[PDB]
């Protein structure tokens, strides 16, 4: 409840520095590939194998699977720099703008640009621009670099927007059986993106494109924490009016998805991390 | 000391029973799966990247990660049934059988047999037959059920040896620079198997075949584990009797490697299982 996980353009040109320079601390310490590998080794860990529901996608542990590795991802920072935390990318106001491309969030002090269209979308500016910072592929190995490529497809050419926003809190169920990309009036599956999809988490990916717009290198692109920051914090507010509307399902779903199940690759339950405040972090704006 | 981890070959009847129940028991609830998927996740996880060394294999933290790995294998098998602990495969002498495949480890009451050449090796026989026990390929997915192929390749015909046990335990040092595949008077590395490969432990996996033959796929086998026990014991055993030998690398290893780094996919480091004893197990040879 001390933490503070401030909008990414509420940062002073210091905070972007400094939490720009931890990141690529953890990268050289080797400590940011293992969530590269943590995020792509859930995906393959299917509840049950035959469905395609797994461990961090596609079903219920999505929220508290991420919001647990976040929090890891933010005690790794802090122990860098006690002063760092997670911001977010608040991207429903960024989709207000008439290029969002030239949101401050894309600044050559933080994330840097969007792909150049002359050197196949390679992220060439910024501080993970190709030269600045390495990446690796699916299968765990070197890869060429950062690449971006905003609003490209047909299906995500915006970004979501605040009523998208507005229209996923409104659902009153967590989840619903049968706890998959077909669960209606679920906020679960709202957030996530399926109903009328791509939208909302789903819709950011396709936006940026580049390794963000395929799940298992996401993580490639720090934008990805900034992104899931704004995914929990729009969980962390439904927990607000819908507090207590706790989590689905509390029992009798697919092993990993319950209320107490460990989410693959840890052991940690979903119930390990329904109130935010207790893993020691708020949002502004709270 | 307490958790007596035994040879197969000394379970009384209810023990191999109660293993395999217990092992039915983490199946269904869904739990051996994270055994499997770990598995296969610390082979993605290249130290540093690009190299061939990975989290759990083809490097120092081979021996404690699985260490670790088989703790957490037992301590889920002791929730389920606390009188239950890990025994261990000791192949070694079964390479002194005539026919090493008629050990009573893969009898109808415990691991099960060979696999049917009529089904392109399926085992259909033991607790893990198909229809009795589901598998998982490198994706995730199904892939129709438990294979093994008892020394088929021309590289592994046999399993190893108890004298290529005794001389890796001669080995003095731990691991060596560069704590890779490569790294010779290594303890580590010979009991990996990779000097004049394959031996020890990678070839126990070529000569079981089937989904331990694949080393992505292993632990679909229960015997991944009572294997990778024997292992464990071996080291253990290396352990006592070269007391100040310690781990190495102790620093400038690749992250990953280095005795106080976390082993992915866990924050558990090579410091915290150093000591096999301190976390709550002996094997029953250390106690005769």
């Amino acid at each position: 409840k001390y933490r503070v996980r401030k909008n990414v353009l509420h940062l002073t040109d210091t905070e972007k520095r400094d939490f720009v320079r931890t990141v690529l601390i953890l990268k050289e310490k080797g400590i940011y590939d293992r969530y590269i590998a943590w995020h792509g080794a859930a995906g393959k860990f299917h509840t049950p194998p035959g469905s395609d529901r797994n461990a961090a996608h596609m079903s219920s542990a999505f929220l508290p699977w991420h919001r647990e590795y976040l929090l890891r991802f933010e005690r790794d920072l802090q122990s860098i720099n006690p002063e760092v935390t997670l911001p977010y990318w608040e991207w429903e106001t960024d989709a207000q703008m008439q290029d969002p491309s030239q949101s401050q969030i894309w600044s050559a002090d933080f994330m840097g640009g969007n792909g150049n269209p002359i050197k196949d979308f390679i992220v060439d500016t910024g501080p993970f621009a190709a030269g600045r910072w390495t990446t690796i592929d699916e299968q765990g190995n070197p890869s060429g670099g950062l690449k971006r490529n905003f609003g490209a497809t047909k299906e995500a050419p915006t970004l979501p927007t605040r009523d998208d926003v507005l229209n996923a809190l409104k659902i009153t169920q967590y989840d619903t059986p049968p706890w998959d990309m077909t669960s209606q009036n679920s906020f679960r599956n709202q957030l996530e993106g399926f109903i009328n999809g791509p939208q909302l988490h789903n819709r950011v990916h396709r936006w940026v494109g580049g390794q963000m717009g395929v799940v298992p290198t996401a993580p490639n692109d720090p934008v990805f924490f900034l992104h899931h920051a704004n995914v929990d914090r729009i969980w962390a507010v439904w927990q607000i009016i819908h507090r207590n509307q706790n989590y689905q399902p509390m029992k009798n779903g697919p092993f990993g998805q319950n209320f107490r199940d460990p989410m693959y690759p840890w052991n940690t339950t979903p119930e390990d991390v329904m109130n935010h405040r207790k893993l020691g972090y708020v949002y502004d704006i709270e």
